[PDB]
């Protein structure tokens, strides 16, 4: 019924760009400003609108520089769409495996990494917890300006992917903000390493039992000690001796 509705005549929807689980994704164009977007879809035996919709509810209630813009959504009949700013290079997991993002260097990966930071400071302060924190949900548009997508699973103040989830979280289902540091641990080893997959061979049953008996990954080698020090941090044992986002932010923009 409400005021972010956008007409469906307005969209127009250009080509594909993501997969079919429960709704692609699209590149469109607003032909009102005459600008590109992404528009969010729903294959429509699923979820229920509710349950697509969180996702855009939590948008609605955001700005920041670091966090990609909801335009708006169609909501007035199937199948729905959820409309967002377009990011010209996609997931950061992308990039940095492939366009341009390969091939450059320590700088550039530390500021991007502190725009996530950023970005998850942002909603910190704002009482929020993101929940699915990784490369993959991170975006990137020109100059390299990198936001933080993918605001489905977010709430204020079950299922997931082991890796990147916190020791606490796994056994206990306790999810924080400090268990979305962990998850920037996580991150952080992804993108010094140019986008390689965390725990290197090991089951997901391996890695469970290994990090709640204490196990890290080592240092990866390429990773300035500095950066190194500061995914141990992230990865405390205990959640509330891991540093919160404003002081990770500041870490960051300390450093060669
Ligand atoms: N607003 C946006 N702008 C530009 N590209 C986007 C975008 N949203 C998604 N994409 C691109 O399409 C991909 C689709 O991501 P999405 O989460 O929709 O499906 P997916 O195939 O990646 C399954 P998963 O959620 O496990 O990553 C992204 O990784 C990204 O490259």
């Amino acid at each position: 019924h409400d005021k972010w509705e956008i007409p469906r005549s307005e969209i127009t929807l250009e080509r594909k760009l993501g997969s079919g689980q429960f709704g692609e994704v699209y590149e469109g164009k607003w032909r009102n400003y005459n600008i590109e977007v992404a528009v969010k879809t729903l294959k429509e035996g699923t979820m229920s609108v509710e349950e697509f919709l969180q996702e855009a509810q939590i948008m609605k209630k955001l700005k920041h520089p670091n966090l990609v813009q909801l335009y708006g959504v169609c909501t007035k009949e199937p199948p729905i769409y959820i409309i967002t700013e377009y990011m010209s290079h996609g997931s950061l997991l992308d990039y940095l495996r492939d366009c341009e993002g390969h091939t450059v260097n320590a700088q550039a990966l530390l500021d991007m990494a502190a725009q996530v930071a950023s970005g998850m400071a942002y909603l910190e302060s704002q009482n929020f917890i993101h929940r699915d924190l990784a490369a993959r949900n991170c975006l990137v548009g020109e100059n390299n300006v990198v936001k933080v997508a993918d605001f489905g699973l977010a709430r204020l103040i079950a299922k997931f992917p082991i890796k990147w989830t916190a020791p606490e979280a796994i056994s206990y289902n306790r999810f924080s903000i400090k268990s979305d540091v962990w998850a920037f641990g996580i991150l952080l080893w992804e993108i010094f390493t140019y986008g390689q997959v965390p725990y290197p061979g090991m089951s997901g049953s391996e890695v469970i039992e290994q990090v709640e008996r204490g196990y890290r990954m080592p240092r990866p080698q390429g990773c300035p000690e500095e950066i190194y020090e500061l995914m141990l941090q992230c990865w405390n044992k205990s959640p509330e001796e891991r540093p919160t986002f404003a002081e990770t932010l500041h870490a960051l923009e300390t450093m060669f």
